[PDB]
């Protein structure tokens, strides 16, 4: 092989500070751009003190010979990292971490095109082959101890004094932009893999219960009442018809006109679907979210199907994150029929082949949840069908990056319109129920990012995320004997929808709500967005 001192290590750090962690460069150029005053110090320097930065972590983890291990890793990781920040414009922050700690084969292997594997094979791979060759002349272990120390320091000190001979543009820019760190390779990781590990010990707590006296109390002689959950996935409002939006992505549910309520003001509790699935079930409002304590203790269709409520969850995304473990439930996406599904992944269509099963099941009021698939990317084109391909040309590839963003447009433009009529599909197989007080709900969990500002995909930081991916579509639907029997004032409804902004805080109370149910500690009236249309 080829034989060096370190010096390799010297080497390993110009390589991660300055052809790795791009992401981290453009993103502070862009906050904080040229213009010739002198004040470019701030960005010339910028790299070299990333470069001390990181010569002085790697001396104190090459150590032998655990290094010839963990240092290729680091190397192969930074590489499959530093792509997707530097084309899609993500963040590896702990959120992040917990996305790729909770997808699947079928959800991720959507991710590779030949320009990720060539990417990661030759910045990522190859270096680290390079690495491994090399033989390492080590000192006396006195004399190669002492060595170490030093430079590891002046590192650190170099960096300091650099920084803080420019303190106050260092202080100003990292108080403004304190996300811009998780772009950072590979601290990045590490900072979010540690932050797990600390959380993986904290979760050896014990499981609360709530809500044990929840009993439901519908007046005698009621019809059933059936509630259909429609958990979007990756549609964002700012492209849904019913919203005013320029195209009609939601025509069959517009052609319906007065009969759906749509919210136009909504935001998501996360950006991921590992985020905000746990916390709209759950009992926490989004900024009392704790993922720990909601792992931990009853939700929403634990504490319904309690009150004696039929619960079934059937499930076409890559799971219900955990909040279904306790009631019913199915993977839909495993029964592989080819008529919807190819490589794992399925058209939404399917779950309504489960549908009447349950609306069969037995004569007790339900609460059915249907986890869609939705506008999820990149491989947007599988997201329906050709009776759907209303808006021309699509961009017909996971390699979202190399489509036009017009063309972007068009291809998720065509998946709101399969989601439209999946909710019209379901209603149809309750508009006729007679002896039925249905109830049909549909929330997407998240919006996305279609290339603006060269960002793509969802999962960004919430304290930074766009529009896009906060503000997501929500509407309701009521059955002719619900409006009959319901309680409900529709144009006071109407009204609500139209005029007051609302989350996913206001899930939990409007389900329960949805079926009467007494002696309940956690439903909040104030947060049952039907309460104040309630009568009497
Ligand atoms: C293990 C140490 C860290 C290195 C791990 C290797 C990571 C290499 C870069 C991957 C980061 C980008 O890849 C990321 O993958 C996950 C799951 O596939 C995607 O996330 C997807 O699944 C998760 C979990 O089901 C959902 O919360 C999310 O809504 C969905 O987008 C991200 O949207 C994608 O951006
Ligand atoms: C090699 C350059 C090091 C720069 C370190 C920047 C500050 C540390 O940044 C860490 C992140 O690395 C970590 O992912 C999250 C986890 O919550 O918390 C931050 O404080």
């Amino acid at each position: 092989p080829k034989l060096g001192s370190s010096a390799l290590i010297a080497f390993l750090s110009l390589y991660s500070s300055l052809v790795l962690n791009y992401a981290f460069f453009a993103k502070v150029v862009e906050l904080h751009p040229f213009n010739g005053t002198g004040a470019d110090i701030f960005l010339y320097t910028m790299p070299v003190v990333l470069f001390f930065l990181s010569n002085f972590v790697f001396h104190v983890i090459a150590l032998p010979f655990v290094h010839k291990v963990l240092i290729p890793l680091i190397l192969v990781i930074s590489a499959a990292v530093s792509y997707q920040e530097i084309f899609f414009n993500i963040y590896f922050n702990k959120s992040m971490l917990n996305n790729v700690l909770q997808t699947t084969a079928a959800e991720s292997a959507r991710l590779i095109t030949p320009g990720y594997v060539l990417w990661i094979v030759c910045l990522g791979v190859l270096p680290a082959l390079a690495y491994i060759a090399v033989k390492v002349k080590y000192r006396v272990w006195y004399k190669e101890f002492l060595t170490r120390l030093v430079l590891a320091a002046v590192s650190f000190l170099c960096a300091l004094g650099i920084a803080m001979l420019q303190y106050q543009d260092y202080a100003s820019f990292f108080r403004n932009n304190k996300s811009v760190t998780h772009l950072i390779v590979p601290s990045n990781f590490i900072g979010a893999g540690v932050s797990k590990y600390k959380d993986w010990k904290r979760s050896n707590i014990p499981y609360t219960q709530l809500d044990m006296a929840v009993v439901q109390n519908r007046p005698a002689g009621s019809l059933r009442r059936f509630v259909v959950l429609v958990v979007g996935e990756t549609t964002r409002a700012a492209n849904w018809g019913l919203n005013g939006y320029s195209r009609q992505t939601t025509p069959l549910l517009a052609a319906r006109g007065d009969e759906i309520v749509n919210f136009p003001q909504v935001r998501s509790c996360g950006t991921s679907t590992a985020h905000s699935l746990p916390c709209m079930f759950s009992t926490f409002d989004r900024t009392d979210y704790d993922e720990i304590k909601a792992e931990h203790q009853d939700n929403l269709l634990d504490i319904v199907q309690r009150a004696g409520v039929e619960v079934t969850w059937l499930e076409n995304d890559s799971g219900c994150k955990g909040v279904c473990g306790k009631v019913p439930n199915t993977d839909v996406t495993s029964l592989n029929l080819p008529e919807y599904c190819r490589n794992g992944e399925c058209l939404d269509n399917i779950l309504l082949t489960k549908f009447d099963e349950v609306l069969n099941k037995n004569d007790k009021d339900a609460v059915l949840i249907l986890h869609t698939i939705g506008s999820h990317g990149p491989t947007y084109y599988e997201r329906y069908t050709e009776a759907e391909r209303k808006f021309t040309p699509t961009c017909d590839t996971n390699e979202i990056n190399k489509c036009t963003r017009a063309t972007l447009v068009n291809t998720y433009d065509n998946t709101v319109l399969y989601v439209d009529q999946f909710i019209d599909k379901v209603i149809r197989k309750l508009e006729n129920r007679d002896d039925l007080e249905s109830v049909v709900h549909y929330v997407s969990d998240h919006g996305e990012s279609l290339g603006e500002n060269g960002m793509y995909l969802h999962a960004a930081p919430y304290a930074i995320a766009p529009s896009g991916q906060t503000h997501i579509p929500m509407v309701m639907w009521f059955s002719k004997a619900f409006r009959q029997h319901g309680g409900i004032d529709f144009q006071c409804l109407k009204q609500k929808a139209a005029e007051n902004e609302y989350s996913h805080d206001h899930y939990f109370s409007t389900v329960l709500g949805l079926m009467d149910i007494s002696n309940s500690q956690t439903y909040r009236k104030e947060m049952d967005i039907l309460a104040a249309c309630r009568r009497p």
